[PDB]
């Protein structure tokens, strides 16, 4: 991983300060399972996703970490797909508007970072990062009965809110940060399977190098102005390589 490693000079703060939103909201709600959540390292994994982030937009990045893991257990006899499905819908139904009060608490917990994570981006981006989510969610269903589980490109979104900038949208559907976004999810893919494969890890990388290099021709494809230039260039740094090496130096 010819990246280098970085993590946000607030992150004893929000590490200090990573149990509070959970236990608000009814995640968390035993000292042993408090202690377990510490046992993660989830807000450090945040800090490194997100060296970029401080204060709120930090503590945003450290909920987003703490919400998937303690999602992810939520599946750890209902992960083996009319029970997965039952409890993504309630949790994946926060992006189409309010809960009900009855929803469970993970769900609110999701709709707590949803609400967070959209205020101050365009709609379009919204939209997007909405997509993403229920692609994550039907990942489960489908797992049930792996590109979509890993939860990498709702990482990467959370960067850009968390940097409060937006790579241009028609970037983002390039061919060359959709190649570029895969080698990350790759990348994440089987590191989290490791914890030929070192292999395949290095391919992607000298891979996604070249991809990197096209950047200024592609920026220029799409005509992009100087802050476009500029936000393309926060989220090559701050969001796609963040998740691949962040994930690296967590491990
Ligand atoms: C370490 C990792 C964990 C994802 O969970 P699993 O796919 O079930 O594997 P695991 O049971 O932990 O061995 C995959 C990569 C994690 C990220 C890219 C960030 C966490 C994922 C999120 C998805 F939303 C964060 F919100």
């Amino acid at each position: 991983i010819p990246l280098p490693g970085r993590q946000s000079p607030d992150h004893a703060r929000a590490e200090a300060e990573q149990l509070a939103w959970p236990r608000s909201l009814g995640l968390i709600r035993s000292d042993a399972a408090a202690e377990r959540h510490l046992r993660g390292g989830y807000a450090d994994l945040a800090s490194r996703f997100y060296p970029h982030a401080t204060g709120a937009d930090l503590d945003l990045g450290v909920d987003l970490m703490s919400w998937h893991f303690l999602f992810d257990d939520l599946f750890d006899p209902r992960g083996e797909p009319e029970d997965t499905k039952q409890l993504t819908d309630q949790v994946a139904a926060a992006l189409d508007g309010p809960l009900p009060d009855t929803a469970p608490p993970i769900a609110h917990g999701f709709a707590d970072i949803w609400r967070r994570t959209c205020e101050g981006m365009t709609p379009a981006w919204c939209a997007r990062s909405a997509r993403h989510w229920r692609n994550y969610f039907d990942g489960y269903v489908d797992e049930a009965e792996r590109r979509h589980t890993i939860g990498v490109q709702p990482t990467v979104d959370l960067a850009e809110r968390a940097g409060r900038f937006e790579v241009p949208h028609r970037v983002f559907d390039s061919a060359v940060m959709s190649a570029m976004l895969q080698i990350a999810v790759d990348v994440n893919l089987l590191l989290n399977d490791i914890a030929h494969m070192q292999n395949e890890v290095r391919a992607r990388l000298e891979q996604y190098l070249l991809l990197e290099s096209c950047l200024p021709k592609v920026g220029e494809i799409y005509q992009l102005d100087t802050a476009e230039r500029e936000a393309l260039e926060r989220y090559r740094t701050d969001a796609v390589r963040t998740v691949i090496r962040g994930s690296y130096d967590w491990h």
